[PDB]
């Protein structure tokens, strides 16, 4: 369900994920993170944001990927992002991050849920 409407929306439309992290790839991501994303967000407590440390528990990597990659399509037409919108507001998120560089960072949401 959440998924499929994520693929939809595009413009990811599936990751296959391996059973092992790739430290090194994470490792960028964490870069990644502590540029882009600690404008607004934490693992651990909400901020701008909501708290992402277990980010990959409860999403699936083809919405966090669009999330990145299409953050307005994704609040205009994702039910799980628009109840979001409600309760965080209104603001420019994009990043205009490339595809490699979200894969990254969802590299490191992955390594830091089993932190
Ligand atoms: C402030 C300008 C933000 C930046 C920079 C990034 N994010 Fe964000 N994110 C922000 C908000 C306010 C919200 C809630 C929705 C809204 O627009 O009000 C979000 C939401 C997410 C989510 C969804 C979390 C969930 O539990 O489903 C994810 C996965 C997410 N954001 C990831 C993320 C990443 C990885 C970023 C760096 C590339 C990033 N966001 C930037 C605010 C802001």
């Amino acid at each position: 369900d959440p998924e499929a409407l994520a693929a939809e929306i595009g413009p990811v439309k599936q990751v296959s994920l391996g059973e092992q992290i790739d430290a090194a790839l994470a490792q960028q991501g964490e870069q990644l993170f502590n540029t882009y994303c600690t404008a607004c967000h934490r693992l651990d407590e909400r901020f701008i944001g909501p708290a992402l440390r277990d980010v990959t528990k409860r999403r699936g990597p083809v919405y966090i990927m669009n999330t990145m990659l299409n953050p307005n399509g994704m609040i205009q037409r994702h039910p799980v992002m628009k109840q979001l919108v409600q309760e965080y507001g209104t603001m420019d998120t994009d990043e205009a991050l490339s595809e490699e560089q979200a894969r990254a960072i969802l590299e490191y949401l992955r390594q830091v849920a089993e932190n």
